[PDB]
């Protein structure tokens, strides 16, 4: 049964200010986390952060990442809490933008008992059509 | 000779919150403006905090916005600014992430001779190369 809980993850306070931005241009939203990993924190300061965001949704939902990047602590520890819940669905989706966050949103709102894994491949794809330039000639 | 300065411009405080996330993992880093759009302000006011943000670089510099949305307020400022310095190179590049900051900051290393308009592609290839996800299934 259910719902996707999202959870906002970054170095610095990249994940908190983005959520900003979201309830600016989206709106207030249930069920998301924000993670944030701060020059003063490890990382089992960190995987504590996870675990308790996880802890926070429902046990039936099913649990979407959206991370900064592809490398350090908090995508680290985020595939480290994904792989020791077998028994729940989890998606990330690293290189976070705003884009991303509207889609992920939008996706919950449409589809979200189709399952995280399902709606994870249109929130790439928004993500990445979002990055655009000016002029138009600097556009692949 | 000039070189690039970075403009990092969001609604909220998504772009000071990405200036920290950079500081992390890439030092500091001269010549970048932070531009927050929150809540209890205008047009006009987003307006001089990017004119502000062009008169803290050298005259000769060129300016590479880096921007949370295309279209949004953020992204019509920086347009505006761009047409109405046209002495100026300016290139603007929409769906902001970290991995597109951290590009923009190794591009400015590698060549301070490459214009906004030579380094824009790659900067733009790496901001979507780096938006994958796990399980690895849902990518090419």
């Amino acid at each position: 049964m259910g719902s996707i809980g999202i959870i906002i993850a970054s170095h610095g306070e990249f994940a908190a200010g983005i959520h900003q931005s979201g309830s600016m241009i989206f709106g207030e939203q249930e069920k998301v986390q924000v993670v944030t990993f701060m020059p003063n924190e490890g990382p089992d300061d960190l995987y504590a952060k996870f675990n308790n965001a996880v802890a926070a949704f429902d046990a039936e939902d099913e649990v979407l990442v959206l991370a900064d990047l592809w490398s350090g602590s908090p995508f680290n520890q985020a595939s480290r809490v994904m792989g020791e819940n077998p028994e729940r669905k989890f998606a990330i989706i690293t290189g976070l933008n705003l884009p991303m966050l509207i889609q992920a949103y939008t996706e919950r709102l449409m589809d979200a008992a189709a399952g995280v894994e399902k709606v994870a491949a249109n929130i790439i794809k928004e993500a990445k059509d979002g990055i655009k330039a000016l002029p138009e000639e600097l556009n692949p």
